[PDB]
């Protein structure tokens, strides 16, 4: 993480709450004097000095990335206080919140571009050794462009074999991939809706999996289910998903193909 100049950073407006204290919206002046975007976290007065390092952690883990769909570090400022992370800033804001508010409103081929983003981000991720375990909707952001980048550095969202064992893998990360996908073909509804936790997991167990999303195309519910394969050496490795899915952006005709339990036995 770049030591930031704290007098390059002016904050402007708070967006959102984080963990350690706020997030907020703002303008970085680079070495070169340009001006760009900014999201700032700040460390809330008074912190502990283990809130400290899980907070700055954060900064180390994403730093190592330099990717278009992985947030990007701008810096941090631990000099002087309140201490600081800086990425940069996403207009659009999470991705599920964002896609609740447009229900039915995109293109099949505009959210094939979004997943296709999370997918390469992802690949990177997989590429470098990280499982990130914590691959939703809601921790992806999204831009002015709808460029989708991950963030984040959950039953719901969990492989069964790491909800069973804490067996995580970039395949449990493919797991959850297939969640998104489900995520965002349903413009952010909940997977499993209020589903107790003991009922998603039992049901999962059992083979039963998310159903197609309204209007849905064949070829992304299967994709759904090919991530969702109960032996994990039988799901897609992120390389391959972003390749199917440049086919799918390639070829648009494909995905006019459109596909007793809420849940179903697959
Ligand atoms: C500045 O440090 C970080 C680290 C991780 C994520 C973010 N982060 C961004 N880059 C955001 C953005 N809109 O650009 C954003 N909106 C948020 C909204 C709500 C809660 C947390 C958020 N967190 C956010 C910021």
């Amino acid at each position: 993480a770049k030591e930031l100049d704290a007098t390059n950073i002016s904050i402007d407006k708070v967006v959102g709450a984080g963990e350690f204290g706020e997030v907020c919206s703002g303008r970085l002046k680079l070495p070169s004097k340009k001006e760009i975007s900014v999201a700032i976290k700040t460390l809330k007065v008074g912190y502990t000095e283990k809130q400290r390092r899980d907070f700055l952690g954060e900064a180390s883990i994403m730093g190592q990335f330099d990717h278009p769909n992985i947030i990007r570090l701008e810096g941090v400022v631990t000099k002087s206080k309140p201490v600081m992370i800086v990425t940069e800033y996403m207009e659009n804001g999470s991705l599920d919140s964002f896609l609740r508010k447009h229900d039915a409103q995109f293109t099949v081929i505009q959210l094939v571009g979004m997943l296709r983003g999370i997918a390469s981000g992802m690949k990177y991720l997989s590429d470098m050794g990280y499982v990130h375990r914590d691959l939703a909707a809601r921790n992806i952001l999204i831009n002015s462009n709808l460029v989708c980048k991950v963030s984040d550095f959950p039953i719901r969202w969990t492989s069964p074999e790491a909800i069973a064992y804490r067996k995580f893998t970039s395949a449990s990360d493919v797991w959850s991939y297939g969640i998104v996908l489900w995520e965002v073909m349903s413009y952010g509804e909940r997977p499993y809706w209020e589903m107790s936790n003991q009922d998603v997991i039992k049901a999962v167990d059992e083979g039963y999996r998310l159903p197609p999303p309204m209007d849905c195309p064949a070829a992304l519910y299967q994709l759904m289910l090919d991530c969702w394969q109960k032996d994990r050496n039988n799901r897609p490795k992120f390389e391959q998903i972003v390749s199917i899915l440049d086919k799918l952006i390639r070829n648009p005709g494909s995905l006019k193909i459109i596909t007793p339990s809420n849940l179903l036995l697959d």
